[PDB]
RNA sequence: UUAAUUAUCUAUUCCGUACUU
RNA sequence: GUACGGAAUAGAUAAUUAAUU
């Protein structure tokens, strides 16, 4: 014995990656190297569309998204299932510049998450409200900082 | 040696919104 | 003059997984 978890049993062993991850582990035990094509790289540069096929042996699948990363992830998923067989930050400062407050400003409060994941909490400030937000990005932990404040400045 | 993944920093290119002059 | 967001490319740093030497 001592072989590997089931195909599916796998992904439930790792659902936390994503499943371009997973078809390199499960590659190696097939013999197979999932190889990776982009199919299209075309846009406004404002909404920009990328295209990406994966290879498994006799099997090739494809996938979409406004991103590489979300172009590869949707193309990767598809192959195991073979193999199983506006922004809140703007609008804020739209909102504070129009009652004639001061610009916002962002300072972390805080770090966590393991370096390979990692995580944030920022914090926002207006010219009375404060709020605060977390996120697996500085950038991210601010879109939800001011999320959270479009409630706190807004009626 | 090869493949896959997140985060931070720097540089380059393209695009959108608000405020001000 | 100021603030914010999105996509792509290059360099540096940290972390994780599989195969191989």
């Amino acid at each position: 014995g001592g072989s590997l978890p089931s195909i599916e049993q796998m992904l439930a062993a790792n659902p936390g990656k994503t499943p371009i991850s997973l078809l390199q582990e499960y590659g190696t035990r097939i013999g197979k190297t999932p190889v990776y094509d982009l199919l299209k790289a075309e846009g406004q540069a404002h909404q920009p569309n990328f295209t990406f096929r994966v290879t498994v042996g006799d099997t090739s699948c494809t996938g979409q998204g406004p991103s590489k990363k979300a172009a590869k992830h949707k193309a990767a998923e598809v192959a195991l299932k073979h193999l199983k067989g506006c922004n809140p930050v703007g609008a804020l400062q739209e909102l504070v510049v129009q009652k004639g407050w001061r610009l916002p400003e962002y300072t972390v409060t805080q770090e966590s998450g393991p370096a390979h994941r990692k995580e944030f909490t920022m914090t926002c400030r207006v010219e009375r409200f404060i709020e605060i937000g977390s996120g697996t990005s500085k950038k991210l932990a601010k879109r939800n900082a001011a999320a959270k404040m479009l409630l706190r400045v807004h009626t």
